[PDB]
């Protein structure tokens, strides 16, 4: 599954850290994930925000707040 | 990179859909990425929660909230 590639992506990421500290890893991983999610729910639903928010189990205001936040619509 | 894995996982998720509605896609995909994130950061900070909250950019209490969700602690 998808758990294991998240697991590997981080094994790899942390393997090239050295004296670089990280202080934003969650938000860094979440942009990488919410952006293909949002894109693909939208491709699917063909732009219908009300349908993509119900599919997601997200309130539609929250769908649009997320879309904004990432520059997508 | 990892966003291509979420895109592949979701076009593969959609195919099995066969017109049933989904009303939970965002939690289902959050759980699948959060719990690898959480275990990979704990192993790396050698179980040190606060070193992990600071690397994830979250506070201790959210780390403990999330660790609880997945039965991490």
């Amino acid at each position: 599954p998808l758990r294991d590639s998240v697991k590997q992506a981080l094994k790899n990421y942390f393997a090239q850290l050295n004296g670089q500290d990280v202080n934003d890893l969650y938000e860094l991983v979440l942009a990488e994930v919410e952006q293909p999610l949002l894109d693909m729910v939208m491709q699917y639903t063909r732009g219908n925000q009300t349908r993509a928010a119900l599919m997601m189990g997200i309130n539609r205001g929250t769908l649009c707040k997320k879309l904004k936040k990432y520059g997508m619509n």
